[PDB]
């Protein structure tokens, strides 16, 4: 089928790295489908030494979907080169498991981050504002390029050194059933099975409450069955604390029904600019 | 439906019995369930926070199984929670777990495989795949690919007796004898037919490759198949002709019934049956 063309042309240059310059180390996170793990590359893409990374595999319990996944996440990072996307090295295919080489975040996910983070480690609104702004440049730049992320979420967002934002996470990301959770799918996505880059434009409004409310759970305590009928009705989630009505405008903005009502992400990183130059 | 709908105020949530990503299972109590006296302990089936549509379906496809198909060897439901709050599945609780929990438990836990309940002879692995052939047998019959058979998803009742469970991933195969899906499916690849791997075709005869991975966990007793084998590679090897090779606690009419099982052909596998009337007579023999 599709995947078995795949797994064929997949292990068969450029992005070919040697399995003998590649040391695994610790595991930075885990499911039962697969894993990443530091590691570090002897003379990568013509570095010096070692250089750390991230290497991205599956578990020996993995299906086809986590198989494709993979290799369409490797598919789309070959495409991209952006400040605030993640940075693809390479690949192991020639020797045992199918590897991805990916950029080393020191800090982990932004949920991760913002959740270990306190009160206005020190972050003011001037931060949150910079970080949302990070994430509006690399999905202005992602929308240019045709490609629709679908899973724009605080876990899949990475924080690297400088605390600069790094989107990560393109699985699920598609050119131009689902298994997106349904707190961060737009309206459209959830009654239409139609993903665009305004129904991304939704999922960065939910990003944006996650980084106000510092990692928060979006709708708290409303099952995912429920929020069709919310949605439908017109319900949103509420102004949280600690946020500003023109932050507050931008998340109404974002989760509006009709998706050409929404912003694009030009106009949001407009915004954010405009936030902080009058701070 | 007034059959299976339970009062939310009658149902006492409690402890993990297990979770992923995805779902969750607590183990529970329900008060004044289906004309029975006071409380009766069952087990939940509930979606996590961060789940998605297809998991929601799945769900929602469980369910819907499960109200159908009755047998002494499939998981039973009682009922459900589905109106105003979270979606609860309220099933049997299985006292030992999964099957590749409890034969991994009789690696450690005494008096273990030989060759009460926890002593384990090969007339007793012989006996638990027969009740799963039987179950798989009545499923094929309603016209009902399991997809995801595996030692995770047979559940261990009292008195050891075997229940089919997890039925999220099983569709209806009425028109055709075949389910077909464009996209790529959500069963590990160790435990896939090779017509569904290729071909995206799931049958009955692509749940009885998979019985023969489920044989192959009970011999070894709750072994992980195709040992230290990424499931990429699994693509050329079953293609080439490769299969998994005779575990040490198997016989060679045991092994011919895998070997069987894992044909290229669908038409030359065995059917449930089958299977079954060899079980029957590896049992008397012995
Ligand atoms: C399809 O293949 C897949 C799919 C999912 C997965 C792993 N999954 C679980 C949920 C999803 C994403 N996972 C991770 C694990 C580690 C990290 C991560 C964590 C991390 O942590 C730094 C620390 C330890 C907090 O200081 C640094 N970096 N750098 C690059 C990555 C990447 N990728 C990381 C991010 N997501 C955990 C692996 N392969
Ligand atoms: C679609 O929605 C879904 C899908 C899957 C899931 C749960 N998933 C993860 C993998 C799959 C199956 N899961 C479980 C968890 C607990 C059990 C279980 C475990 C169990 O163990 C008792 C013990 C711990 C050995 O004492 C007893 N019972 N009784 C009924 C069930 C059920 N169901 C159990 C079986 N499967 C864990 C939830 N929602």
């Amino acid at each position: 089928g599709p995947l078995s063309l795949s797994v064929d042309a997949f292990k068969i240059p450029k992005w070919e790295f040697p399995r003998k310059n590649l040391v695994l180390g610790k595991t930075l996170g885990e499911g039962e489908f697969g894993k990443v793990v530091k590691a570090t590359a002897f003379h990568l893409k013509g570095r010096a030494g070692y250089t750390t990374v991230a290497v991205k595999m599956l578990k020996e319990n993995a299906s086809p979907s986590e198989l494709r996944d993979l290799l369409s996440e490797f598919n789309v990072l070959k495409q991209v080169n952006h400040p605030h996307v993640i940075k693809l090295y390479g690949a192991c295919s020639q020797d045992g498991p199918l590897l991805l080489i990916v950029e080393y975040a020191k800090y982990g996910s932004l949920r991760g981050f913002l959740r270990e983070s306190r009160k206005v480690r020190a972050l003011t609104m001037g931060d949150l504002i910079s970080f949302a702004w990070q994430i509006s440049q690399g999905m202005q730049y992602l929308a240019e390029m045709k490609l629709v992320h679908r899973d724009l979420a605080a876990r899949n967002i990475l924080v690297a050194e400088g605390r600069k934002m790094k989107i990560s996470d393109f699985g699920l990301s598609r050119d131009v059933q689902g298994r997106i959770p349904v707190k961060w799918m737009a309206i459209e996505s959830l009654f239409d099975h139609i993903y665009t880059t305004q129904s991304d434009v939704w999922s960065f409004g939910v990003l944006l409450w996650e980084i106000v409310t510092l990692g928060g759970n979006p709708y708290p305590g409303i099952p995912p069955e429920r929020l069709f009928n919310l949605l439908k009705t017109g319900h949103r989630m509420e102004r949280p604390d600690n946020c500003s009505e023109e932050m507050y405008r931008l998340m109404l903005q974002c989760w509006k029904q009709e998706p050409d009502k929404r912003p694009v992400f030009a106009d949001i990183s407009k915004d954010l600019e405009k936030m902080m130059v009058k701070r």
